[PDB]
């Protein structure tokens, strides 16, 4: 029932097709600029646009370069390497290796899924080539950048019930890792999700080199010069849902915000942030997960977050989003560190909002002379100082319950109010809030 092709020539005509049953044979396909072209492999981008429906395509044992010069051949158009639009296809054990380092023309996109009911798994995919690949987004991620871009970012999940199961997501380029815009009951399970960090310390030392920071006297996006004693992620989110963007299913055109997503089993590694959904619309559920090395754990808005953990050495744990925040329920571990500390947000958890039902979990016993658990208060987040992103800082918490399981300090600021606190001692809690009871629990 299922037809082996061993070119990627002879591949192509499959994915105009429905209800085919294909394999590219193992073995090592390299695309590269000549192969792009009116008479070329590839005329046109995506490069593989997957339009049938109900399809499966092994491509166990492929290796799949892709020479990141392709990111240029398009003019100034953006370059996908694979999209999905048709539904109820398979792909899966594809290698795919973005070769080299080159800037896409625009920007580029590894996958995009569109469709209903389509499921990638087993992929490993190694992103690669971007502007500027460096300062993450302290420069700009979207209008008006100090810094303009070439984004290039991993897996877009759009449409309906799409699924990415079991991939290995390596990112060395400025974009998101794994994201999703207008995508409905999306699920990523069992995946792991890396980029790589580097100090703005690192970043302020290209002072007097000529490079574009210096030219700009590191002059941030965020209104203020680039501060010292952070560390940042290269990449965007590991997974980030968006409460916009467009897709396509069935032939219609759809605009509007992610809902319901699901994260399970997922493994998210030096990253801007391991697991954010606060922009996602309804059920937001998060399961048995691990965030390392991240700039910021868990941020879903509303919703669960069970059986998942995260180290605090370059930000918070926990983070509520905006005042709005309303029925997070989370338990976190705080793991032990995956590195030597340097979290400049000298927090490893800010809460706010509303009727939220937080425990942390930890054995940690070297507890960082600046982390604390924040019940409101003014965060010294890296992209929320001095006014900038007023809505995610210096906000109210009202009517929640935290259970602090850990040796780490919680600060109650003034603004707090109606907070419910069991911890394992309360000598290190300090209350400045309304009406909050603060109780020991033992071990």
């Amino acid at each position: 029932q299922t037809t082996t092709v061993y070119s990627l020539e002879d591949l192509l005509p499959y994915l105009k097709q429905d209800n085919v049953d294909v394999k590219l044979a193992p073995g090592t396909y390299n695309v590269n600029g000549f192969d792009v072209g009116e008479d070329r492999l590839f005329s046109t981008t995506p490069l593989f646009l997957f339009e049938g429906s109900n399809s499966t395509y092994d491509f166990t044992d492929v290796k799949l370069n892709i020479n990141t010069v392709v990111l240029t051949k398009f003019g100034n158009n953006e370059v996908n390497e694979i999209q999905i639009l048709g539904n109820n296809n398979v792909l899966k054990n594809l290698k795919l290796e973005d070769i080299g380092t080159t800037a896409p023309s625009n920007r580029a996109q590894s996958i995009v899924i569109d469709g209903r009911d389509n499921r990638i798994e087993g992929f490993h995919l190694t992103i690669r080539g971007s502007y500027p690949y460096g300062y993450g987004d302290a420069f700009g991620k979207g209008g008006g950048s100090v810094i303009n871009h070439r984004k290039h970012s991993g897996v877009l999940i759009r449409g309906l019930r799409n699924h990415l199961k079991d991939c290995t997501i390596i990112s060395r380029s400025y974009g998101h890792i794994v994201f999703m815009q207008a995508a409905s009951y999306p699920t990523v399970e069992g995946c792991y999700i890396e980029g790589e960090m580097r100090s703005t310390d690192d970043m302020l030392a290209e002072e007097g080199t000529g490079s574009p920071a210096d030219k700009v006297d590191f002059m941030t996006v965020w209104g203020y010069k680039l501060p010292a004693g952070y560390m940042m992620s290269l990449q965007e989110g590991g997974i980030r849902a968006y409460n916009a963007g467009t897709t396509y299913i069935d032939g219609v055109e759809i605009q509007r915000a992610t809902d319901n997503p699901t994260v399970l089993n997922c493994t998210i590694k030096n990253a801007r942030t391991g697991v954010t959904l606060a922009h996602a619309n309804g059920t937001k559920y998060v399961e048995g997960c691990t965030v390392l090395g991240c700039e910021n754990g868990y941020s879903i808005g509303s919703g669960t977050v069970v059986n998942c953990g995260a180290d605090a050495i370059y930000g918070p744990v926990f983070k509520n989003t905006y005042g709005s925040d309303k029925g997070y329920n989370a338990d976190i571990t705080i793991l032990p560190p995956s590195d030597a500390y340097y979290n400049g947000h000298d927090a490893v958890a800010y809460i706010g909002g509303s009727n939220h039902n937080l425990t942390f979990r930890s054995e940690i016993t070297e507890i960082p002379s600046n982390l604390k658990i924040m019940v409101s208060g003014d965060l010294q987040g890296l992209r929320v100082l001095h006014g900038s992103n007023p809505s995610q800082n210096n906000f109210a918490g009202t009517n929640i319950v935290l259970r602090n399981l850990t040796n780490f300090p919680v600060d109650l600021h003034s603004d707090s109010s109606n907070i419910t606190v069991t911890s394992c001692d309360t000598d290190n809690i300090t209350d400045n809030g309304t009406n909050n009871s603060i109780e020991a629990i033992d071990c």
